[PDB]
């Protein structure tokens, strides 16, 4: 049984970071080694600031480097040295060309493998880390085998990471499971065998999963797309509700309290948002499209139709019940990221609401209690934000002579303003638009206050 | 009846100036001018280099040149003089307005004609030799009425010219056919035997067809349609051929031996080109929905769906077998002429497989042995998006150093004979080659030994 | 490896005549038509043939008897030969997937099954009929899933190119010989041992040798080239018809040009057979099960203009008759799918007529060869009770008629009495010619007093 000594990742980001950073923390005796081009960032990395924020990873960090976890741009010495490289490179979506806004750009990836082969000499395990499409891993065989040398034996792996933002450290300490995918060969067996054993240091052998390299890459798409359809599908029931006076909480909670269904992921939103949910369902979709697979291409498709439409009707709300024009009024945007407890804006709903009152000349006041300024007037950009957006430094500011509030995020602290003191200053009828459903239970007392209030998947009265 | 002895030429392009310098030199008692507004293509036509490349067109105007071949621009005296005009002005495709991509533009043949009747008195026969789209010549007819003097009298009728590029002199001296169409009257007769009689020094006259005015006008559409449904038919069947394992090669020549489909016009490729089929194509698509035939319109319009479509998918197959991504990747185009033996690139497949590749974000280094660096430029741009992506070798070998694939586009013979060997140590690996234009045929045991991968149009990819 | 003893398996139009053709040019073969139906072997062993073809009847008394031979007994047929031909039948499928385009495959299935249940030793195996592109691995699979010890079939495909009428023609100065097979030693042995056969009265350069998908591809791919240039023509002369044009002077100017050439080019109503519709279906289904619509879509256009052409002929029929021509007599000249020929399949006259069955017309048809019983049974589904006469002579279908409808290019025809005929028609009168068979006679029609209009002509 092959044991693994030394390993290098190359590709410094959310992915590879955290996850090698743990490896070091469980494994004492592996030498890890964290490679990236970007030089800033293998400088971050070894200095008091961490380049990413997880709770416990700062902690993790201190106590591994300079033992075993290393931190350098010597991308060519650690490949050398190592018996398994991560590949952990980013995937961004092409913005041009073929699949424009859906298929991944892999050009990273491929440079990283012409990379190692090139600095490669003996057995090494090659492993994907990153999220790539079905079948990569037979083009990062086919790159290693034109490029070949003496007694050079390359193997390739898949081992997806599941890390959500914000849990990375709970989630690579205690994963629901470890997925490890290689070929069916006594060659391919011994090298998962391998890897399972690094990751058997404090993992329970019960949850790792190895497979074949197929289904290990398709696993990881598969899984977000069946939690993104799990949020349209309660986004939909929540427009039914509207309809028919059903209120989508209640519902919500009968239909997870079937144990076939679970109740995780069925919080009706404005929409989904983030890095990760719509980007791998559009490259799951385009993956479908390449391979003649229209039927299977707009069952999922509709998972991001389901998404735009709630944020699109969320949108036309305000603007109806505004008296069909928002053009001047001042409105006020509570929450800008695409989650509470974060500063990330990524696809979050707040910029799509955002745009839609912009498109009808409204005049936002945006108040979020993370997101730098900065950062919310380049999500708005391209002029048009200099003339409508204002961004607020509390929420009572942003709330001053407006016509509605708009919560786009479910913060903790919007529960707790006082609304006494905003409706006073608001213009007449004031509106509250809810979309987190954050105001649940408040709805009485709003109104004898004198607001109108609607909210997600309850009818308005 | 009527002798021709003076010809005017309006129009010095393709149609006009290798025609009349042919039956000038046939035709030694007979007088031509050719006129024209471009002052540089006159001087160039009277220069020692012609401003259109042909096999034998030099050595035909040098014999006539002076003697009763003429080049001038003086457009209204050689009118007045002429027994017989030709009007042999450009008919481009619209860029704009009604029927955009796909109309003719009009425009020059109707100055044309009301230059003719303004400068014309007496018997003189007009004569369309440009393509022009059917009943063009009852329009030409309408205006001359329209403007009539005491003592006019204009026979119009239809010559298209068949000539093939980079076989010109050769398809003019020893032709088909001729074909001229005129009215079915008295004075329509005189008018097509008089221009018959001209034709009838040098080509046979089995070889001369007379029909009527509209049908000789629809047939230079028809005939050009049937050449370019070749070629999209043999292409469809190559897309069939790399599906199943057929060789597009084996079966174009099993079709061919079949003397009723004959053996020509049949060689796969990544697409037909050139400044006529697509142009001549479009044309009759256009005027068939002007006319209400729905159906014949879109039948024809397959033909330049199906070269579209081979173009769109070998950069497709390019992209695919280079593992699906082609960012900065070095990528070698050899060829850029729309066919061998000529700097021209007009509609070009290299233009569109280039700019499929560009859109990508691919690093091109383009080769052609005809075609002008700057041609390419111009070609490719709208500029930016051509300097950041866009380099010009001065060679092939500089080309394909350190690039991931070569991409043969244009047939030229010298890429059969290149050292592949030399191209694939300096290349990175995999290191690809995609013919798109099957010049490698036999070659593929010699390349795939060396190293390369070899993708060639109408055959199965090797695993 | 010489072949010594050939079975052909399927007498039909296909192995038939090749097969008496490969008897006569070669003493020293056996060569053996096998059958299941018994009527046909029989008929093939009598004075008079099942199938008719010039010269055919000659060939076949030189050499029954002494290496040709027309059996029953598929099996020891099968046994005792070298090579073995498939030349069974393959309808276009009337049920489930791919109904109306695809070949219905369970002929050649049975066949495949059939050899191998009896084949020792080395043995090659020939697709002669058309079959879909990729048959031949089929056939590799039932052989190689029923194997025995030391059994090696080697499949061939060697597509029949030979056009009714004129067969024994073709077979013997064929302008090619198609053999595909595989590009392994072992295939390219049992190519070179077909080839000999053919060399014994086909020149070397005329024996065209290529892969088995490229010969399977290669007989649709040529009948589909064909039915293109007659579309092609088509669709040009309604485009004349449009513009005074005229469609005989437009084919000719095409035709000229070598690179064309002059085949092929005649306008008509429409093509027919049951060879031209029925293969280019095949490869646009063939097309589509390959995901290429863009392919499909391109030969599909070949099919709807023949379909368009049909369409816009009747449809002109009924406009120049006021638009009505319920209880009108109407004459339909010609129901054969070209002249000189009894065979009906595809015919245009069959949808000519039921376009005008539509209207409630009173159709009186005249074919001087196709049986009276051919033509209910190709109108039928009542209707044609009550709609349709089959004349005896073509007088009879043109007394009393409103409209002479002229859908076969029968010689006769152009000599027909048309002042007698234009006495007893009711007027106005109309010629409506479908083949261009009256050109030359339009002013003395006219002077008479009929309207004609034909394919490819402006009305006058």
């Amino acid at each position: 049984m092959f044991e693994i000594k030394k390993i290098c990742c190359i590709g410094a980001g959310y992915v590879g970071g955290p996850t090698c950073s743990v490896i070091a923390h469980m494994c004492p005796e592996i030498r890890v080694t964290v490679v990236d081009v970007n030089e800033s960032r293998i400088n971050a990395w070894n200095s008091p600031t961490l380049p990413i924020y997880e709770p416990g990873l700062k902690e993790v960090v201190e106590s591994c480097r300079g033992k075993n976890l290393f931190f350098s741009t010597n991308i060519d010495d650690a490949i050398k040295e190592a018996d398994l490289v991560f590949i952990s490179v980013n995937t961004p979506t092409k913005t041009y060309g073929m699949g424009k806004g859906r298929a991944a750009d892999l050009k990273y990836i491929e440079a990283c493998a012409r990379r190692i082969v090139q600095n490669s000499n003996g057995y090494k395990i090659v492993t994907e880390k990153s999220t790539v499409p079905v079948r990569m891993a037979e083009s990062i065989r086919r790159i290693f085998d034109a490029n070949t040398k003496p007694n050079l034996n390359l193997q390739v792996l898949s081992n997806p990471e599941f890390l959500a933002e914000g849990t990375a450290i709970k989630d690579l300490k205690n994963p629901d499971r470890v997925l490890i995918g290689g070929d069916e060969t006594p060659e391919g067996q011994r090298a998962v065998q391998a890897l399972c054993a690094v990751y058997e240091h404090w993992v329970p052998r019960e949850k790792i999963l190895t497979t074949n390299t197929w289904s290990s890459e398709l696993s990881k798409l598969a899984a977000n797309a069946f939690l993104a359809q799990r949020i349209s599908s309660i986004n939909s029931i929540s427009a039914l509700c509207e309809a028919t006076g059903a209120d989508v909480e209640e519902v919500a909670t009968a239909i997870g309290m079937d144990q076939r269904i679970g109740n995780k992921f069925l919080k009706a939103s404005v929409g989904f948002g983030g890095s990760c949910f719509q980007k791998d369902v559009l490259n799951l979709v385009y993956l479908c499209e390449a391979l003649n697979l229209p039927e299977v291409a707009r069952y999922w498709q509709q998972v991001i139709d389901m998404n735009d439409y709630q944020r699109r009707r969320f949108a036309s709300r305000i603007i109806d019940s505004l008296f069909n024009t928002v053009t001047d009024k001042k409105i006020a945007i509570l929450g800008f990221a695409f989650k509470k407890d974060t500063g990330d804006t990524r696809e979050s709903s707040s910029i799509y609401i955002s745009k839609y009152l912009m498109d009808e000349g409204a005049h936002l006041h945006i108040y979020d209690p993370k997101v730098p300024r900065e950062q919310i007037v380049v999500d708005l950009s391209h002029d048009q934000v200099s003339r409508l957006v204002t961004i607020s430094k509390d929420p009572y500011e942003a709330c001053d002579g407006a016509h509605a509030v708009v919560i786009c995020t479910e913060w903790d602290m919007f529960k707790e303003l006082d609304y006494e003191r905003i409706h006073k200053k608001m213009l007449k009828p004031a509106f509250i638009f809810d979309g987190r459903r954050v105001l649940d239970g408040l709805h009485n007392e709003l109104q004898t206050i004198g607001f109108q209030i609607e909210t997600i998947g309850k009818k308005v009265s």
